[PDB]
């Protein structure tokens, strides 16, 4: 990656992370990502909007959103009409894979100003009537659940992801008990950060108008509903009796959308713009589609590999928290301890807008290295099918 | 770009192109792509499924497709479990900007062997029911069609393509006769090459489980020609004074495409025969009601970007969205109609819209084979305003 | 008794032709077929103008997207005066000789003089129910109700098809699938040969369906369906394997309507009126739900002592054949036989608009008894659960 | 002909729209009514009911035979004849009529007649499902509009006859808002003095997940009075130079409400207590978008069918579907207002429209209790042009 051209990230910027038919429900999906872009450019001293020229942006249920997602988040935050826009779809990776695409789409020299990252309204994906056309003579019918279909369940053997964490606890051995408590640590993380204003920089609040008051939705909705006792009485989610994973200690259904700007080396020095952080490699990886959950500890090795850095040199992970017990069996499949991992909370405390996540995450990160005082960075995402994308950032 | 590691196209396949509800409807969109993915990868001597490293595949109408489409086509087609997918969307361009992205995958060193192309199975698109779950208190609701809310309905006009083709007619002063005259000249050419036999080598057929079994092996659109009824059945948008017309409009339809690209050092290594070798490509975009003129951006861009002029094109694939398409953009760029999508195009052959963008690729390289020409460039508008455009030179 | 209140005379009777399922006659609505036969029945009175209807009942089960009270919309698309009092009665499948026995009363208490009576039903446009779009369903795949199955087939308490109950039906009284397929090809005999020899000619109103010229409906579509081979070959369509009801030995899903025209004694002859027949006597019954099948084994007792009529006295019976084992099990049940019951076929031939089928198979048992030159008419029909309705009528 | 007794009668609460009795079906709401008039007869054994006739418009979902699901889930035997009918509006009082009529030609003795609405649980249709639909959005019908609310002929919602009828005998927005705030505050002052205590039945919801148990024991609507808000409001059908709104016209309610009847015999051999004696009936219509207007000929046609003068009514209860229904009718039948709708009326109260028509007649004989009355009179108009009415002697 070393004899490729640089890659400056000059800013992100994400919205708060709404809940599940809550805070932001009332928003589509393109305008929370027009809202994430708008902000992330306002913060670059030296660039305009109109100095962009190509976005991609993540977004999986696109069903309903119309005519290219990317496109309208991108006009939708002011860019111009002659902007390249492409939506990307790698399930839960998808806000990570398009900031990758965004920095290989500078490197080969065919933009020097790039927006990626990635969007998802939950709240809004649609129920879908699959045989109005040719027509169901008789019979009760179904509606099927968009979230569902092309969002949590396994393509291959139709069984939602929550099964797969499931088999992924099987496997590694975490108990019931020890994804619990993993999840009461990253809702403490987050409740702590949200407390310390250590999310402040990177949420850009959002403004409701009125009907009727103004609402503005300023914080992340899900950390405070941490309740340890409840927590540690629910129910299994998926499997009853013997099943350790359970709708606390897994991501909820969530708002939200995060992006970053990027530049090239000979734009930085025209524009003379402030770089947050330099892009050093990425890498995607992917298994059996039910191991889904620890295809991170193949894209994090690759991407360092990419990048010339050595695990240990690392100062912060970002590793999605799909699930808790995702979490807790990459970061002992690879050997990393905790108090590396998600310091400021990770998605089953802050939530889970599958297509923004990988952007999301890393937004996060760079708050945790400049709050931390680190330098180099990793985030790790896994996606439904079996995929993981991982990037690594150096702080400037 | 030629600074940049070589990309090579060693192999290409489509399905037939299907019409709406019509001879593949029974076949969901990732049913298509695996297989022209496995069609693809059958041609290539010396190279094996299990070598591919990354797919990007195109689709548009996701809805009810599943997690991620490519994913799903290229496990579907036989590819390793530890092959990287990504689903792609640029509307109509997608399947063009998928085998762009993965261009750019072998030249940042990052792959050697890439799988991209794209699939639409528009038969199959759902209705969405958008207001379940926060209900809906008291009043008629509908059931929205997906095909005309995420592939045919610009965002921000909420008008439908066809009112953008009269928009293009209207700027670029294009009557209805024009535009009939171009849709059955470029029927004739799709009829004349699908007779002698010049889809044969790129379509690979599909075989539909029996009742005995049923083998598509043509594109349905070609034959259903009748100039007398074209030249008179009433305008489709603008009643009275409109010039679009279904007959001289792209259908709906069902599709896809693939093409298999390796790295230079990959070729050497394999000792494989390229057909092709990419030399640039460009994307460009405008007011996204005038998505119908964005090609006459994008194609200079990608000639450009190739370093080359466009007179040294010996073939040009300009997608047929609409007759006026091609018309307006022929006209804007100076590209006299005798280069022009030579086996027919879009309106008489269909539009798969996830596909469109690697089906004229595969077109195209079969173009230049039959003619004898070296140097083609593919053009493709979509909606929302973009275009993609893609420079080969075949080997 | 009867003879303490007044006589109510049947002057005219008409029918449609029974259409297929999305058949012939898929695209009128209940409104319009009962429109038809209204109009059709009330054509055949000499003496009577449609001004003097000053009533109408009419039976119609599955109701939805029919619109306000279907039974006002047959009236005035018969060309009824705006007048007329019209209510829609549901008793499932004996609705439309419910209706006829609400008509004989209201002239029996004196509240008209002349009435029009029976049913209609559309089964080809029965919409689908989403049932809960109100309130919302946040999260799962939802249903669409078939409304046929929901509101016509399916009983409420037990939550099984009528068939399955007809399955519960053969167990009882021993009757095997051969026993049910024998019956069934015997009434589509009879209905084939009621049909080659014009005997349905006179009930039959055709439906003419615009467009230049226009198509005409003059048979019922059901009855040239009749494959014996395949007849005994199909699988069992509610057990598999054990079944004994099946699909060619049921009666089908149709459209069609039937309307009857009453009048008082004073009106009569107020008006010379020449009466077709005399309504002796009416019984309703009912027991357990799964059971309808023998509920007409109650309702006809019932009925004939409401006559003073015995059951030796009947020349023709018409009990409507829901499926097959419904008449070889009430037949068997009140020992009655065969060689006078439905003599020229039944509803497993000739097809089942629920709503209409109680007024149906009164049209033809008026058409039998001229034929056959009988006297004594009997008509008996079960309902979905639990009931049965039945009719003692003279032909004069 | 034979007399026929009313020996008791019982409502459920009225619940607002998607509010307190949502949770319950219409055969529920039914079944609970029915139970609660029987408890009343002593001397009288549920198991001694014959036949049951039950009102019920939007049937939609609610499945087989709705009377039927009513009287078995009220404990009658499976023996009961069960019939629904649907008159719109007036079912559920011309339920009664016929159950009556049945009482009169001795075929039973002892019939329970009434009806049942849960408009919060009528459902959303697709009507094109079957034959199906290739291309374009669709259309979910709400079956409230569609089979209760919109007239079949003008395809017009009844607030639009209710506008008509405010043209056709000259009655403002003030005059309707002043009539409504009368009954609403009539409905109030009935609550407070308990007037209603009699006839309705509370309905127990016991939650057991934890929940708390909740008892519903009110009318839902009357203590939603605003007058600033009410007079302040815009017009619901007609803006700017309407008058008629959603705070003076009825609203969408659930609830139900039944009657018991028995013969002169029964009454006799068994002992019992009669709480009023049926008069005489008349049922009338006209065109259909002046259903408003059709009390106006079934009120004197019952009269005159009972032998009674419109003089010697102690009370009327007049149906009120709109405001403006129940001035118009007062001014063609010169009644003063005086003399209806003493503890309120639907506009105020609620108006589910499959139970209203038997609603108003137990809410008239709570009426002629309290007033001391001897003669009552309840009318009720329904969509399409028909009306019915009722005459009863309390005794
Ligand atoms: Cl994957
Ligand atoms: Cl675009
Ligand atoms: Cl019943
Ligand atoms: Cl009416
Ligand atoms: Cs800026
Ligand atoms: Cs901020
Ligand atoms: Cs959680
Ligand atoms: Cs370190
Ligand atoms: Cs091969
Ligand atoms: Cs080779
Ligand atoms: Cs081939
Ligand atoms: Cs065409
Ligand atoms: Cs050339
Ligand atoms: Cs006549
Ligand atoms: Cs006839
Ligand atoms: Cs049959
Ligand atoms: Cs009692
Ligand atoms: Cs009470
Ligand atoms: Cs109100």
């Amino acid at each position: 990656m070393s004899s490729l051209p640089a890659v400056y990230i000059v800013s992100s910027a994400r919205t708060p992370v709404g809940s599940f038919l809550g805070s932001l429900s009332s928003l589509t999906a393109p305008q929370l990502g027009a809202h994430a872009i708008k902000a992330a450019l306002a913060k670059v001293d030296g660039l305009k909007p109109s100095d962009v020229q190509e976005v991609f942006f993540g977004n999986v249920i696109s069903a309903n959103v119309g005519q290219n997602p990317a496109r309208q988040c991108a006009l939708g935050a002011g860019l111009e009409e002659s902007t390249i826009c492409t939506t990307v779809n790698k399930v839960c990776a998808s806000g990570l894979k398009a900031i990758i695409l965004g920095a290989q789409t500078i490197m080969t020299g065919n933009a020097d100003v790039v927006v990626a990252g990635g969007t998802e309204s939950m709240s809004n994906a649609p129920h879908y009537l699959p045989n109005l056309r040719t027509g169901a003579k008789y019979g009760h019918q179904s509606l099927v659940d968009g979230i569902m279909k092309d969002g949590l369940t396994d393509a291959g053997k139709q069984e939602l992801m929550g099964l797969q964490a499931e088999e992924c606890a099987q496997d590694h051995g975490f108990s019931r008990e020890q994804q619990d408590e993993y999840a009461i640590r990253t809702y403490e993380k987050a409740q702590a950060a949200q407390k310390a204003g250590l999310f402040d920089e990177e949420i850009a609040p959002i403004q409701l108008p009125g009907f009727k008051p103004d609402v503005t939705v300023t914080q992340d909705e899900e950390p405070k509903n941490l309740n340890p006792e409840k927590l540690r009485a629910i129910k299994p989610a998926f499997i009853p009796g013997s099943g350790t994973v359970t709708a606390p200690n897994s991501s909820p259904l969530n708002d939200g959308a995060a992006a970053v700007v990027l530049v090239s080396e000979a734009k930085l020095k025209e524009l003379n713009l402030k770089p947050v952080a330099k892009i050093l490699g990425w890498g995607d990886a992917a298994q059996q589609p039910s191991k889904f959950t620890t295809a991170p500890a193949l894209a994090i090795p690759k991407a360092l590999k990419h990048a010339g850095v050595g695990q240990d040199a690392i100062d912060a992970f970002e590793i999605n928290e799909a699930f808790s017990v995702v979490a807790l069996a990459n970061m002992k499949l690879l050997g990393i301890p905790e108090e590396k991992v998600n310091l400021h909370g990770g998605a089953v405390a802050i939530g889970h807008p599958i297509g923004a996540s990988g952007a999301r995450i890393l937004t996060t990160l760079l708050g945790v290295l400049k709050a931390k005082k680190g330098k180099l960075g990793c985030a790790g995402i896994c996606n439904g099918g079996g995929g993981a994308s991982a990037l690594v950032v150096e702080l400037l």
